[PDB]
């Protein structure tokens, strides 16, 4: 198996979980506690850099040291689009998962970093199917939606899955003679558009982000054809975090389970009441 | 057919008034002015347009303690293409479930797949097609969206008369250019041709958004509908109780003025509201 | 006699009379005590309703029934435009006249109230011919200017006055085969145009309204052919109400005799200062 | 019996037929012998007009008289929109209607005729009910679409007739409160929309005109509702005239019967060719 | 009902349909095995080129071919032309085509094609254009293609648009077929029968620039039921070869020696114009 494998199939072990944001070791040890699958360590959520502002980058080696050494569960960290260096230093910390992330402040307008050119997997955004196979390209091992991030509101998520999802179906009964053509309408590699329509989904792991508040959202996100979800500003800008980490978590896990979510929804405090753009 | 029992079901309301409620002690006073059903929220159209932020489903636990209150039937509200906010709502066990525009949207294509569920659903519309296409989706019931949080009646009775004058015209329609018609509505053809047969809609049809007082209701009533849904307009004025029983009134009683001046007499502050 | 002739009937036993608005029963007192013709009911002034904003709605009945009671004179109140039923409950309390008011926050952007439908006798507001005929077809009794209101400003209603009464004195030596053309330039029903024609003049009173603030304003109102004058915000948010109420009524009664229009204009106060827009 | 109605009835004696443009005494003697129900004499057919252009008025009162002496059907001739002058000598000449036409070149831009100061009744065009209408209130006794003149293509008959008899539909159920901004919008005099409405129908009688070119697009004119049809272009330049005119006759006489249909139409000879625009 | 008439046209599967002018180019559409003839006094390239007003065909001719053959006969009526049908159906034919080849009498409305025992057949460019004409009552729908030019590229788009929606329709998420239903103009039930099948629910041809019999071929391979051949075939040397090797590309449509066979030496295809 070649490296580009071992890494999609690194990534497939999350399948079914939650990926927390986490700013400290005592929230990656509540996140771990409640059963995330891993965490993101940084020193800003979404809804923090949107309020406030300014420029947002790499994480301080040493706050993601010490969130790598409070868990068991794999550590992600995130990297500004294009900036390879972020990347070449987070690969050096020793963690699991770097996210080429547009929460945090682009750094190259033209172009992402090259990610075959690293033994860490990473995490890239879409809002596509052309720009899941052009991040995939790359050497992306594993694909989120954009959604909408630090606002709470679910509705660019559903947008993003249904248009990739909904992309991948087209692809799968299309006469084989227009997939050429459909391949440069998306702007995306003929090979990836031609292994996507044999294997009738993304050809890695495809997570939900951007907007997940509740325990209804992360189900939704799953029965709608996600294999999990990222969870940022949804948790410890919340009321109670521990208990609507692992509400999500349970969320995630039985999405096909109505009366498990009223269970887990029932009672949890306020959610984040986020922005309506 | 399951779709003909839920739309069966909500005959039941013709006549009536739906409130809006936050807690208990307002389901109960809902009840007890002669309400036909509550809506369960925890917040009203008026405080979401003031506010802002994001506006979802209810806690089940605040809808399990209306629900407890009240002998009359519950109705909750999920986003727009939230099924699974349905899902849960439906898994609580109240009786109505409204796919709310007052929500924050959660899907902008597509709305709930109704059919899939057994509890009935309330949509709304502004337009004729717009109401046909829902209840194709499996809305069983009917409102006006009005204009939500504002106490002005007059998108309201734009969409009242939107709907029931689109409904005349096909009634009197040659039957050769309703193919024409249904394409223009984008509404299911045999659906368009159900309502020129029956000369209304197949469901129950309410008004709702900005009736805030009991000449409002009785106008939504004398334009056609079937009942009114009132939010904002009772437990942000000044007497709800009394505005309450009032609405309730002037829908049973809304072609008898003599009524409608005893029920209005000295109402106290209606909801002061926003002109848009 | 037709029922519709009846109303027209009526409405004439205001001619040279001043319309005041009152909001309780001692200045419908007052009103009637300075030689009102009528009184307009009303929880809210047009200056109030253009500052304060909110939906502005049919009173209380019980507000109305005290200022009925309180006055020999005739009772007018406003209804929303298209708002039927507010007109319904407003016949029903047993007052003379309905206004079916443009100061009210509208009710039905496409139509009006079917006047016809009812016994009391309404008001309407206009800004030219072709608006006066249509209210008239409709069952108005009675035509007023819609001026500008809450302002102070009679430059509107000078403009209204001068447009419908231009267009009767068109009208009145127009060659009959053009009239069809203009009826339908006006968008106005034919009959009512030839009435208007053969009269020249409207079939029904007209009333200025909307700005009227000094004796000097009512005066040139009643100088330009208004059969009377509605005033609002221009008394009771004056300085002394009570003189200057006396002052307009004066002013329309003996609008052609400049000495008495000194005499009421000498010494009366701030007037409403309104707004210049 | 006002002397409108009784010219209303005069043209209600038309209705089931067809009535035919003849240039000379022979064409009218066919016209007659073929059972058309009245003829309309003039100088040019509207597919000469079209072709040679020119102004076209009313007709030399000789070539007329020529025509009104040889048939004992009604005897009608055209007039140019708005011009007053060649009505009255049309009416002194003692011809049965005068037709105030599109297809001659227009004399008045703004104004049409004024009908009620004839004895004589007129027949007018419409495009739409509005239209119809006013030209009714003028004195109009009888409408007729206007087609598309001089072509043979019957598409714009079907979208007229469509037209008035679809707003005639609509109106039939209208609310009652509605019909004033319905007549403002038609720009059509509210008392005879109401007279339209309370009859479900047009209140004068009502043909197809412009483009019948076969004996189906007769038939398919009197289906959608009219009382008769007019014929210009459509017959005359024939390898056997009259027999064109008789199967025109029997198509409107037998309508709803395509048996009969099929025989008057089979082996017919060639249609005019018109033009498509 | 409906689902006979449906069920009729089905027998046109696997056909050619030809137009023609008088009986002795029916009787060669029928011994070159045409599947039906399509009867008109004028060819979609003559309407084109001298224009006119263009109407149903005089009965007489329609009379003489119908007697002429034993093979389904044809005629066209104009759009929303109810009464030009009401004649073809007393003829005693076997189907109407609603064309838009012949001049438009009623821009916004077809005909009521239920009101008939005849079964009709419609054109389409679009997926909501063909689902809308069946819900009319079209018992069989073409491809409008590019009439009169033999031209095939309108056609193949238009084959390519129905297909294709119908492929994207088969696998699509049944709740996102509320929106695709407005988004198609369609009626909703149509579209959900048209899921279930997977195709047209009724008999699909190919009509408009059919000039060779490589061209028809072509169709077949895109997946239509047959096509329909104007202008095409009768300006020739032979015309009754061009009409057998069409009808042999159609019944041999995946068999390229055959398809080099019947174009060998085929003699002048029509002109057309780009
Ligand atoms: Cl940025
Ligand atoms: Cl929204
Ligand atoms: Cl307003
Ligand atoms: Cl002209
Ligand atoms: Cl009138
Ligand atoms: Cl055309």
């Amino acid at each position: 198996k070649s490296p580009f494998s071992v890494k999609v199939g690194l990534a497939q072990m999350l399948r079914g979980g939650v990926i927390m944001d986490v700013v400290n070791a005592e929230q990656a040890r509540i996140a771990e506690e409640a059963g995330a699958c891993a965490v993101m360590a940084l020193e800003r959520v979404p809804a923090d850099i949107r309020a406030q502002g300014g420029v947002a980058r790499m994480s301080d080696p040493q706050m993601i040291k010490e969130i790598k050494q409070a868990v068991t569960i794999p550590v992600m960290a995130k990297a500004r689009i294009g900036h390879f260096v972020e990347a070449q230093i987070l690969e050096a910390i020793g963690i699991d998962y770097i996210d080429e992330s547009e929460v945090l402040t682009l750094a190259d307008e033209d172009h992402h970093i090259n990610k075959h050119n690293f033994r860490i997997p990473f995490v890239c955004g879409c809002r596509n199917l052309g720009e899941a196979l052009r991040r995939i390209r790359e050497g992306a091992a594993m694909i989120r939606t954009k959604g909408e991030a630090g606002t709470g509101n679910i509705i660019e998520a559903v947008r993003h899955v249904r248009s990739v999802n909904g992309d991948i179906r087209v692809l799968r009964n299309m006469d084989d003679d227009e997939v050429f053509t459909f391949a440069k309408k998306l702007a995306a590699p003929y090979d990836l558009v031609m292994q996507t329509k044999q294997l009738g989904r993304l050809p890695v792991v495809q997570f939900a982000a951007g907007g997940v508040a509740t325990p209804a959202d992360a189900a939704l996100m799953m029965q709608l054809g996600c294999d999990g979800v990222f969870v940022g500003s949804g948790i410890f800008k919340s009321g109670d975090p521990a208990r609507r980490a692992r509400a999500i978590v349970q969320a995630v896990t039985h999405y096909s389970d109505p009366e498990m979510l009223v269970e887990v929804s029932c009672g949890l405090g306020e959610a984040m009441v986020g922005i309506n753009l």
